[PDB]
């Protein structure tokens, strides 16, 4: 069963959304800026955490958001102590949502008093108006201006501790920016994925399964794809399916640690296992917390055990890697 609040809340975006996809593969992007729930930075602390808005990169308009406890600050010296910094890139499946949408402005600051560190949530620029590779560029635009802030530097050796963290399209952007990290030896130390978006042209059995059970559709999962992806492109595209037909191992890399949560009445819970599983297979550590009775979205509202787990195991995460 779902809770009631749960049941109710991702309804409401499940039902706006339907109306705002067209079948053409265009999107109602005015209408869908108008009813997005949405919020404003804030320089004053709200429980503990304030937030500031700043654009990174006049040349595309990139702008993200700031969270931390509590402009000029970003100038401040490496912290003597190491703190993480989280940077974020929020759900919305490559189309929806904002760095201030409220779910999204609110789990931020939830990361920023679990993490003891900061978050920086990034805009990233959204299909279909802007497709692949835009939002991977943005991420590492975001990736690059993070390390190079003092402000976020910490520690003995005075650097930034990055995490790269992603729900939904999010964890699929946060997963290519640690690769391009990867390839180009920046150090993350960290990604954490919730319910990270993956797909590919064949079905999977839980897709096949959960199809339409629980607020997702395929329907709606191959028209976000579409929308993304390259126009000549399919689902075995490896932005969509990185380990599939098209994709690439990488083993030998000096990839980050992972932190896989997966939602098992997300129809796509096959594929972020599949996923996990061949990061194991190239050698890197992966801890995979899978949320059997959550759908998407139950990070979103601190009403199930699945939502207390996954806030500790964020917690353990970034802990245990910090150092
Ligand atoms: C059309 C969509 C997009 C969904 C799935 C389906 C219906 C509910 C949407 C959201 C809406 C709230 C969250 O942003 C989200 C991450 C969530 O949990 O539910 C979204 C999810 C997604 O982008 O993957």
């Amino acid at each position: 069963v779902v809770p009631l609040h749960t049941w109710v809340l991702i309804s409401n975006f499940k039902l706006s959304y339907n109306i705002l996809r067209r079948a053409d593969g265009t999107f109602e992007r005015d209408l869908g800026e108008y009813l997005d729930r949405r919020v404003p930075a804030n320089a004053r602390p709200l429980e503990g955490v304030s937030s500031f808005d700043h654009i990174i990169d006049q040349s595309v308009g990139l702008e993200v958001r700031i969270y931390r406890a509590a402009l000029e600050f970003l100038t401040d010296a490496p912290a003597a102590e190491p703190f993480p910094v989280i940077i974020f890139f929020h759900g919305g499946s490559f189309v929806h949502s904002s760095a201030s949408s409220t779910i999204y402005d609110s789990l931020c600051r939830r990361f920023v008093k679990l993490s003891k560190g900061v978050v920086v949530s990034v805009n990233y620029r959204r299909a279909p108006e802007h497709r692949y590779p835009c939002a991977y560029d943005d991420g590492w635009t975001a990736l690059k201006w993070v390390m190079s802030q003092p402000f976020m530097r910490s520690g003995g050796d005075a650097q930034a501790r990055v995490f790269l963290s992603g729900d939904s399209s999010g964890g699929n952007i946060a997963h290519h920016v640690a690769v391009r990290a990867a390839d180009e030896g920046v150090k993350v130390c960290g990604n954490i994925l919730l319910n990270a978006m993956f797909g590919g042209t064949e079905r999977t059995e839980s897709e096949r399964r959960l199809d339409g059970k629980y607020f997702v559709t395929l329907q709606d999962r191959d028209w976000y794809w579409k929308a993304y992806l390259p126009e000549d492109a399919d689902r075995d595209h490896p932005a969509c399916n990185p380990f599939g037909p098209n994709g690439r191992r990488l083993g030998g890399l000096p990839f980050a640690k992972s932190l896989i949560i997966v939602s098992g009445l997300d129809l796509t819970c096959d594929r972020q296992l599949a996923y996990a599983d061949a990061l194991r297979e190239d050698g890197h550590h992966v801890k995979v917390v899978q949320c059997e009775n959550a759908t998407v979205g139950f990070y979103l509202l601190p009403n199930t055990v699945h939502y207390h787990e996954v806030m500790e195991e964020i917690s353990d995460f970034l802990n245990a890697n910090l150092y």
